[PDB]
């Protein structure tokens, strides 16, 4: 157990699903010698969202895998009201702004090696019957130059024993443009729409986090910057029903695109499987090395 009277502020780690994150000392011994751990806890800690967040606690305390970020503990002390969750702190931050930082200093090979934990870690959470539907760069991870861990479980969803998919009857904010066509239509997100979102991860490591060639910049000039609120969803659900995909990210290989395209796929039965896509990727990366 974590008790909040150790557990020592040191910086602001940025914002999740429904809250925030701090990077906090656990100090215990009050020597400043204590772990550092990343914290999270609500901004409006309301009936609804402390359930959501009891949900997500218990999510990550079920996963173990060396592409998943740990779980630590709780901390209770604020009383059950005002719950913690600790979790390990990643140092190098997200891989969105890992990426940013550094661009094509990353290599292609670098890239593929991070492409090839994010499918282990999603094909690892299926086995589990957990739905991300928050797949993005600003959402995962970076341990160290070699490892990357899916974080933010804040709208992972769990399917139903009988179907393969989960219906969301009232949606808070949605990443809309790393959607499948069927979550902005019908609100069901599935394995299926995760290897769609995935496709979108893979097409924002290989733009290089380029501002202008952000998934909402290029969806919002495909379907025109003058569309505004909920005209945007409309507009994007005619664009991909119409095969309108974002582009090829400039000096993105073929084989990589290929992949994309194929998340992509408006048929839902058609796109690929994380277990095949980390064999994919795993061939490439040693037709590489
Ligand atoms: C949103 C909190 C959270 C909940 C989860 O269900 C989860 F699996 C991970 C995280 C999380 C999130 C961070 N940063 C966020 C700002 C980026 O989304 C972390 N930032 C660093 N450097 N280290 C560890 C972090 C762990």
């Amino acid at each position: 157990q974590f008790e909040e009277r150790h557990l020592k502020f040191l910086q602001q780690l940025g914002k999740g699903n429904f809250g925030s994150v701090e990077m906090c000392r656990y100090d215990p011994l009050q020597d400043n010698t204590g772990e550092v751990v990343a914290v999270k806890k609500l901004q409006h800690s309301t009936e609804e969202h402390l359930r959501d967040f009891e949900r997500e606690i218990e999510i990550l305390k079920s996963l173990q895998h060396d592409n998943i970020v740990k779980y630590k503990g709780v901390c209770y002390s604020a009383g059950r009201r005002n719950l913690k969750l600790i979790m390990e702190y990643l140092p190098y931050g997200s891989l969105r702004d890992y990426l940013q930082k550094h661009k094509e200093r990353i290599d292609h090979i670098k890239l593929l090696q991070y492409t090839s934990q994010i499918c282990k870690g999603m094909e690892y959470l299926g086995t589990k019957r957990y739905i991300h539907r928050d797949l993005a760069t600003r959402n995962i991870l970076v341990e160290n130059e070699n490892r990357v861990k899916i974080g933010d479980f804040g709208l992972t969803k769990v399917l139903p024993q009988d179907k393969e998919y989960y219906k969301v009857k009232e949606p808070g904010e949605s990443p809309i443009f790393w959607y499948a066509p069927e979550s902005l239509t019908e609100s069901k997100f599935s394995v299926a729409s995760d290897v769609w979102s995935f496709g979108v991860v893979l097409y924002e490591l290989f733009t290089y986090i380029e501002k202008s060639k952000s998934p909402p910049a290029e969806f919002m000039r495909m379907i025109g910057n003058d569309k505004q609120g909920q005209s945007i969803v409309t507009h994007l659900i005619e664009l991909l029903k119409n095969n309108g995909r974002l582009p090829r990210p400039d000096g993105c290989p073929d084989e990589i695109y290929m992949i994309m395209t194929e998340c992509w796929n408006n048929n839902v039965n058609q796109r690929p499987s994380f277990r095949d896509l980390a064999l994919r990727v795993d061939q490439i990366r040693d037709n590489m090395a």
